This record gives structure tokens, sequence and C-alpha cells, in this order.
């Protein structure tokens, strides 16, 4: 809970330091409170220089659930990976699900070579963070060097905090190193590929059940298709 808050504030502080400013969300999607769960989900959009979209979501459902999630979409003139962060803590089962990746637009060797030196290094530094995916395809819109942990309190408390900060710093470094460097994928196709990221991710959505339980079918669907993965229908 406090750990997840610190991630949100670091990200928001970083965004602010970098000249980012808040953007309005579709009405009703910025906050939803569970009529049953005592669960609260809050979301943000940012105008971050170099990025055409940047969303953040924080779900506070006490000891039942904590979530911190964020996706960064670079401006179309950058073909570099998206940032994807999906962190869940299930208090009843003392269960951590932590996924952090630089989600690649393509799997081409040259593209992976170009962008992944930092993530490769992070992956080596935080080995406690082997897991198999049951919904997503590890070869579509994920890299080989993602941090993917299904674990417990030790991982959540001891490794995740420093790993998140390192991951975030490595993502900014990635973006900054891409400034003024030729993109190999041009803007029209970066757009197609980012939109197809939304389409893919909405198709494989592992969260609809959790969302529906807390917030109802209608809100969950709006949230998925209007905020999470806006190019999806
Ligand atoms: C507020 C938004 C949001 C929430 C709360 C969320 C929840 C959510 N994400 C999950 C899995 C997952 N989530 C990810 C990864 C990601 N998923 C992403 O949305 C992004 C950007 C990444 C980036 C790395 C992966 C790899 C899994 C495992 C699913 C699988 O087994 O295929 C799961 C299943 C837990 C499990 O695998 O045991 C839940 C309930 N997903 C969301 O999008």
């Amino acid at each position: 809970e406090f750990i997840f808050d610190s991630f949100l504030n670091e990200l928001h502080s970083d965004i602010t330091k970098r000249g980012g400013s808040p953007l309005p969300l579709p009405e009703g999607l910025e906050e939803c409170r569970s009529s049953k769960s005592s669960s609260v989900i809050q979301s943000w959009l940012w105008d971050v220089p170099g990025f055409r979209r940047w969303r953040v979501t924080r779900l506070d459902a006490g000891d039942s659930l904590q979530v911190f999630n964020s996706v960064a979409y670079p401006d179309y003139n950058y073909d570099h990976p998206l940032m994807g962060v999906d962190l869940l803590w299930f208090g009843a089962r003392q269960k951590l699900v932590a996924v952090l990746d630089f989600q690649p637009l393509v799997q081409d060797k040259d593209y992976l070579d170009r962008y992944f030196s930092g993530l490769k290094e992070l992956n080596q530094r935080f080995p406690d963070l082997e897991e198999t995916m049951r919904s997503f395809d590890p070869n579509q819109y994920f890299s080989s060097w993602l941090l993917f942990c299904r674990g417990g309190a030790e991982q959540a408390d001891l490794s995740l905090p420093k790993a998140f900060s390192a991951f975030l710093k490595a993502y900014w470094d990635l973006h900054d190193n891409a400034k003024s460097i030729p993109s190999t994928i041009p803007p029209e196709e970066v757009k197609n590929l980012q939109d197809k990221y939304d389409i893919y991710s909405a198709e494989r959505d592992p969260a609809h059940g959790l969302f529906t339980s807390h917030f109802g079918k209608d809100w969950s669907n709006r949230f998925l298709h209007e905020f999470l993965f806006p190019a999806s229908s």
C-alpha cells in the first residue's frame, strides 16, 4: 500500500520534473468506488514531453487488493518501446504479481539490440523478480527481459521497490537516448503498431473478471476500451 503509493509519487514527480502536465479523463473514469468492496480505483492522464499518451492507475481495495499500473505511449516519431507496469498485491493470499517491461513494437533483432541494454541489465540485477503467461503471448508486445514475478511478501518488500525505481530510470534513459536518433519505423506505422498493442492487450485482457467484480460490467468495459486500450473496441 505504502510501497505502491511511493511508486505513483515517484512516477508523478518524475513526470512533473520533466515538464509533464495533467490531462482530463473521460467523465466517470477518473475514479470509481465499489458499492460493495470498499474498493477505490483512481486514474490519471499526463501530457509528458515526447509521449503522446501516458496513463496511471492506482487501485486501493485494502488487504484484498492493491494495484499500480502505468503505460507510456511515445510520440509517433519515436518507435521505441512502450513502458508497461502492472503490479498487483493480493493481501488474502500474500501474493505478488509484478510485471515490468519495455513493450517492443516489433521483435526484430536490430530493434531489440537497439533498445534493451538497460532492461537486460535490470533483469540481471534483480533476479528474484521463469514465470509462464496464461493469457498473453510472450512473443507479442513483450520482451525477453521483462521482470515477471509471481511471488510473495519477500519479493514485494525487498526487491520490488529498488527494481521499480531502476526500471523507471532506465525507461527515461531509453527515451532520452532516442531523442534525435532516426526511427526505423515511421510515424504512420508506429501509430498502427501502438493501436494494435491496444487491440492485442484488450483481446488478452486478464483483468475483466477483477474489474467486473469490483466495479460492474458496464464501467469495466468503458474503462477497458475508452481508457486502458482506447484503440480497441
Ligand atoms: C489498471 C489496469 C490493470 C489491472 C488492474 C490489471 C490486472 C491484472 N493483470 C494480470 C496479469 C498480467 N499483466 C501482465 C502485464 C501487463 N498487463 C498490462 O496491462 C500491462 C501494461 C502489462 C505490462 C507488462 C502480464 C504478463 C500478466 C500475466 C497474465 C498471463 O498469465 O498471461 C492479472 C492476472 C494475475 C495473474 O496473472 O496471476 C490481473 C488481475 N491489468 C490491467 O491492465
